[PDB]
């Protein structure tokens, strides 16, 4: 069983919103935003880690561009092989690629593993962000009203499975009837509802959303 509804800013486990600029970073914003969910649940402390870190050090080794996009998945392994990854506050956003600067003291986390949920399973997905916490997942958000999308439940008819754009799942529940996933957006504070938008759920795996879903492990 389990709960109806979930938000895991109320757990204190969501960093503030995030503002890629004109940098493809939302893979980085995406991956770092799941770990400092694991990072808060595992030592109290919530930390923005550096999404930067991954732009510059999680590259072609890891089939990564930059500013022009990467893998979530293969941004958790190179924080693995890495042994580590910095702190926002060390390693600051400047939304364009640089050459590796890592510094292991820096270092405000680690990770151990990661898992990539069964392809298009919102069931598994809702147990994950359930039992787990915020997962990192891709969407379909090559369509206009993306972009112009202010408040309530997302529904595209023109959504696919084909996913483009890195965000983060930190909550589900519905809207007067209208089930809905939280997603957590890397596009500023004046992005949809203040940097979130809530996407239609169980609407057969809508614009992919569970279409590639992982998260990190401590
Ligand atoms: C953001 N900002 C942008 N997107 C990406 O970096 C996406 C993220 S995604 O969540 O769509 C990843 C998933 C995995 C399976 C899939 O098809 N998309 N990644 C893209 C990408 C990856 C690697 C690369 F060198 C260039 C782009 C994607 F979608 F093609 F995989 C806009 C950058």
């Amino acid at each position: 069983i389990l709960p109806d509804s979930v938000d895991w800013r109320e757990k204190g486990c969501v960093t503030e919103v995030k503002y890629q600029g004109s940098c493809g970073a939302c893979w980085a914003f995406s991956a770092v935003g799941a770990l400092e969910a694991q990072l808060k649940l595992k030592t109290g402390k919530l930390v923005s880690l550096s999404a930067q870190n991954l732009v510059d050090c999680s590259t072609e080794k890891y089939g990564n561009k930059g500013c022009n996009g990467g893998f979530m998945t293969t941004a958790f392994q190179y924080i693995i092989d890495n042994k580590g990854i910095d702190s926002d506050a060390s390693y600051p956003y400047k939304a364009m690629d640089q050459k590796c600067q890592y510094d292991s003291k820096y270092r405000a986390a680690t990770c151990s593993k990661y898992t990539e949920l069964p392809y298009g399973r919102e069931d598994v997905l809702k147990e994950a962000v359930a039992n787990k916490g915020p997962v990192s997942v891709g969407v379909d958000a090559r369509h206009p009203s993306f972009f112009l999308y202010r408040s309530g439940v997302y529904y595209e008819p023109s959504c696919t499975q084909n996913v483009n754009h890195g965000v983060l799942v930190v909550g589900y529940g519905d809207l007067n009837g209208k089930e809905y996933w939280l997603v957590k957006n890397s596009w500023g504070h004046n992005f949809g509802e203040e940097g979130y938008i809530r996407m239609a759920r169980n609407k057969g795996n809508h614009c992919g959303i569970a279409s590639f879903p992982s998260y990190p492990e401590i």
